């Protein structure tokens, strides 16, 4: 999309409008043997989840179902309030993704994760959940992720973006899996939005690609593609 990082909560009310709710039937994952789709963060690690993207089960956490004997309770009030999650979308910006989708650089995509892996382990740093001690706050480092990449070739405004699904959950000391206390997620957009901006152009760099930088906004675009 247009914006460099976008979050969107999603709950009830708009669940059916998240990356990733539909899915073919015949099939067990959305891009399997790609990575269109992997799984990010420690606590999706802490599920053995690695890899593509099984549906069935970002289906599962998406509302709070750990497994079949092990549902999230995340509700204080009206259940259509239920935060699900946020969707972090990072979007590279149009020469870049003119690069990526046009020229079918396979080097800009792999930046461009990168630079989305980074971000997700930034916003590792802000998770946190409520504990009972008097409530305490407890500093957790771990969200569950499932990413999703967008391609759109279009000659018209090629957009390159990956929405990275962070559930409404992480797992406490005790073991205990709970509600994601999104404070701090929610004041640092702007942070991780950079984190992925500067991430981007140090890989493209290194890479050896020349890169032209807008020294008023402090932003970046490829020298020639713009
Ligand atoms: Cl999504
Ligand atoms: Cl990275
Ligand atoms: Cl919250
Ligand atoms: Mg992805
Ligand atoms: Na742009
Ligand atoms: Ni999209």
């Amino acid at each position: 999309s247009n914006a460099m990082l976008d979050i969107t909560t999603i709950t009830r009310q708009n669940v059916t409008s998240v990356v990733g709710y539909y899915s073919d039937a015949k099939d067990d994952y959305y891009s399997k043997d790609s990575s269109f789709t992997s799984w990010q963060g420690t606590g999706a690690e802490a599920l053995g989840l690695s890899g593509d993207v099984e549906s069935a089960r970002f289906k599962e956490l998406l509302v709070g179902e750990i497994d079949t004997f092990t549902h999230m309770q995340r509700h204080v009030g009206d259940a259509k309030k239920e935060r699900l999650g946020y969707d972090l979308t990072f979007s590279a910006p149009k020469g870049v993704s003119m690069q990526a989708l046009i020229h079918g650089d396979k080097t800009i995509i792999e930046a461009h994760e990168k630079a989305v892996a980074a971000a997700v382990r930034e916003a590792e740093k802000l998770a946190q959940a409520r504990t009972t001690r008097k409530s305490v706050t407890q500093n957790t480092n771990n969200l569950v992720v499932a990413t999703f990449r967008h391609e759109t070739s279009r000659a018209l405004d090629p957009d390159l973006h990956t929405h990275a699904f962070v559930m409404n959950m992480t797992q406490r000391e005790d073991g205990q899996w709970r509600a994601l206390k999104n404070d701090e997620l929610m004041r640092n957009k702007m942070h991780l939005g950079d984190v992925y901006k500067q991430e981007l152009a140090l890989e493209l760099t290194k890479a050896g690609y020349e890169l032209r930088y807008n020294s008023k906004n402090n932003t970046f675009d490829m020298a020639h593609f713009s």
